[PDB]
């Protein structure tokens, strides 16, 4: 018999046949972490913060983001069904603004976009189209005379000859994006956009977005940007209210600019990102960029150029993770993918794209609906429309000019997920409890203590006081426990902090809970349970040159597990047609000083052994744990029985 | 005024999403001197914008450019083969790392260090080095993971 | 002070379940040039 060891467990899930999987990939991961330095352990619990003062019945009619005022940062929440706008403080303690806006009514929360130019935050709705308006004027067929190109009007009030565009010109716009102030009082007002003041229809044309509508929004070089399909429109330099060219006597550098594009079938740009000093444009079947130069962009140099031909999707806004940008693509009718783009380092603007999900073509159900970046903890989050109760994570690491880790895995939560956003070293998540919205956060890189208390292994946990072995069930858990969710209680203080305690009954009328005997009065936590499944990949035999041999002529005898800290867990081993092993295992023995009454039941270091006795590759192994104790796996070893009976050549 | 510095013989005053520069070699002149024409040496101001907000807080010269630091984005003022003029000044975004703004960046000869937050109660550090085979190009690394 | 010398310390315990520290708060220096150990490990099956 021979022995061996699995190299590592830090490359996440995979779906290729075992012959081809890279080193470190596993078969199943759920509610785990791919953390370096600490190993492959369980994720922390989700903490309850507060509930947003709004209501909703659907999972995608909510939008969330943040804005900075002075030294403070504030949240922005928009409800897209009734058209409501909210502003909240960073700690969810006060409401700074609350009003209704008929302009913000749309079918889904994917039509909202924002930008900021001088001192205000603009909000654009891509599902509505603007129109021209003509106001009353004193012009006559206020006589008008034409010099030479240029048109003049005569102001009888002072006898001056001021310029005027022409008869019948528009004097404003309707259905344009609204604006919000950031000076510290949060005023909302619809700005007054300018009509034509100079030029005729043959020398000052429409901006172009009148006909194709507005399908995007953004800022670039101090100019507001409005995408109108195959056209790009930009306002005046530092003046968001000017869209027509101001004067006709010459051509001014600072005046607005519009630029056209074309292709073999069609183009419709939908999103924009700045990134590497350029401006990037995304569409279904092609991609383009607006080159930068050694001089500020002018009407005589703007252009659009195509660069690649990948097919992508357009439901989710691209995200930036510091050194790269992520955008989604469709794999098939019912599954999604992801692509990544990185810039060159030895020249001017040059880009190359890679596919980083080819090995899991059926792991992401439906269409990707969101993308979030957390550069402070090296991770990212995705939300899919195929399953509304799961969140997909990625973990990445960089070394010099090389990428080393691309771990993928899945999480789950007790309530449907609505939206997510990142503000100052945290990620927030909203969930729909009935018709009310909650807020919770998960911080994997935090210690084991929060303000003199020990964090439990439960979701959406709150603190409560217990007196006479009785207390009242908090409101936000009545719905979950009523639908099969498991109620979990733990100590909150003293040496026994973190240990499990149980309950005996719940009054159907008053929701009073009675705990087990001999629990003293004090502080306690209350929450819900979850599982932390994991499943390694079967071993392999590999000769000197790396070729794989003996796929049908090898037998597996045993597993060896080394654990940094853990309690009892559950293991199941099954074969093609029958179960082989089953039952609980532990690394804490009766002769260890770690086992004491009134102390946690964990061992700082230990080992476990599991028998298999079956063909190596025709096996499936899983390890579960859904209790107050951790499960950290440092290494795995096995015993293999393989016997060659002829030389090789 | 949220910042201060010097560049190309011109005083620099940061005003959040705007950058202000005085006249060439004359720190007391901030308004444009004459209107009959446009003079190269007169002061210049340039605007910036982003998806959420920007507020520049510090500046460093380093590799022949001028670097601007903020919470969620970073920008640079490109150099050229001719002295900066009112008709060529611009601000361009280059990366998207999240950082902090309490400590001024430091220079150690071949690199520049600026701090970032790890979590509510712990801090980190980042480093930025220039490319050697082309014009202004930068890349950042994390050296406290 | 001695210009060159050596010291020996016994442990007799599991390799990774240990913590070692060396302190000095007096007028003499403490310069460590190299460290060596004796390890007792015995495999009882071939590897493959």
């Amino acid at each position: 018999a021979f022995d061996g060891s699995i190299k590592s467990l830090l490359q996440g899930v995979s779906q290729q046949v075992p012959r081809e999987r890279l080193d470190g990939q596993v078969s199943v991961q759920l509610n785990r972490l791919s953390d370096v330095v600490n190993g492959n352990r369980r994720r922390p619990g989700a903490r309850y913060l507060a509930d947003v003062p709004t209501t909703s019945q659907y999972d995608d009619h909510v939008f969330a983001s943040y804005v900075d005022v002075q030294d403070t940062a504030n949240h922005v929440i928009i409800n897209t069904e009734t058209g409501q706008l909210l502003v909240i403080s960073e700690d969810f303690s006060t409401t700074l603004h609350n009003s209704t806006q008929q302009y913000l009514v749309a079918s889904a929360a994917s039509a909202i976009q924002t930008a900021t130019l001088r001192g205000d935050l603009y909000i654009a709705n891509t599902e509505k189209a603007p129109t021209k308006v003509f106001g009353s004027t004193t012009q006559q067929d206020a006589s008008v005379a034409v010099g030479t190109f240029v048109w003049y009007q005569y102001d009888s009030a002072t006898s001056v000859w001021k310029e005027a565009g022409a008869y019948g010109s528009p004097t404003g716009f309707s259905n344009m994006p609204i604006r919000i102030s950031l000076d510290g009082v949060y005023t909302v007002e619809t700005p007054a956009y300018e009509g034509r003041l100079a030029g005729s229809d043959e020398t000052n044309e429409d901006p172009g977005f009148i006909d194709n509508g507005v399908t995007g929004f953004g800022a670039y070089q101090g100019r507001l940007v409005i995408l109108a399909g195959p056209e790009v429109c930009m306002s005046a330099a530092g003046n968001p209210l000017r869209w027509y060219r101001s004067t006709v006597t010459a051509l001014l550098t600072d005046d607005p600019i519009n630029i056209f594009s074309g292709a073999a079938t069609s183009t419709n740009f939908r999103h924009c990102v700045q990134f590497n000093k350029d401006l990037l444009l995304f569409a279904r079947s092609c991609q383009a960029v607006v080159p930068s130069s050694n001089a500020a962009i002018t009407p005589q140099t703007a252009q659009i150029v195509i660069t690649s031909g990948y097919t992508t999707d357009t439901l989710a806004q691209p995200g930036v993770v510091g050194r790269s940008v992520l955008y989604s693509m469709p794999r098939t009718e019912h599954f999604a993918g992801v692509l990544e783009i990185i810039p060159s380092n030895t020249t001017d603007s040059q880009y190359t794209s890679n596919d980083i999900t080819a090995h899991i073509p059926r792991y992401l159900p439906g269409r990707i609906r969101s993308i979030v970046s957390s550069t402070t903890s090296n991770s990212s989050a995705f939300i899919c429309t195929g399953d509304s109760r799961s969140l997909f994570i990625q973990d990445y690491l960089w070394s010099g000019d090389e990428k080393v880790q691309s771990a993928w895995h899945q999480w789950t939560l007790p309530y449907p997920i609505v939206c997510t956003w990142f503000v100052r070293d945290r990620v927030y998540i909203g969930m729909r409890d009935g018709t009310t919205i909650l807020v919770v956060t998960i911080e994997p890189q935090a210690g084991n203590t929060i303000d003199s208390y020990v964090r439990p292994f439960s979701d959406v946990y709150l603190r409560v006081t217990i007196t006479d072995r009785q207390f009242a069930l908090p409101t936000r858990l009545r719905a979950a426990v009523g639908s099969g969710e498991g109620l979990f209680i733990t100590f909150a203080d003293t040496s026994m902090g973190g240990m499990w305690v149980g309950y005996e009954s719940i009054d159907p009328t008053t929701y009073v809970v009675t705990t087990v005997r001999n629990v003293p009065d004090g502080e306690y936590f209350v929450g819900l349970r979850y599982t932390s499944v994991l499943s390694p990949t079967p071993p392999l035999v590999r000769d000197a040159n790396g070729i794989v041999i003996g796929t049908y002529q090898s037998l597996l005898v045993r597993y060896e597990l080394t654990l940094k800290d853990s309690g009892e867990f559950h293991a199941i081993i099954t074969d093609s047609s029958r179960t082989l092993t089953d039952g609980n295992y532990s690394s804490l023995v009766y002769s260890s000083t770690e086992l004491l009454p009134n102390n946690p039941t964990d061992a700082s270091l230990g080992r476990t052994i599991i028998p298999v006795r079956a063909q190596a590759q025709d096996t499936v192994a899983t390890f579960e744990a859904n209790a107050d104790t951790d499960l950290c796996i440092l290494d795995i070893e096995y015993v293999l029985q393989y016997r060659a009976r002829r030389k090789r050549i």
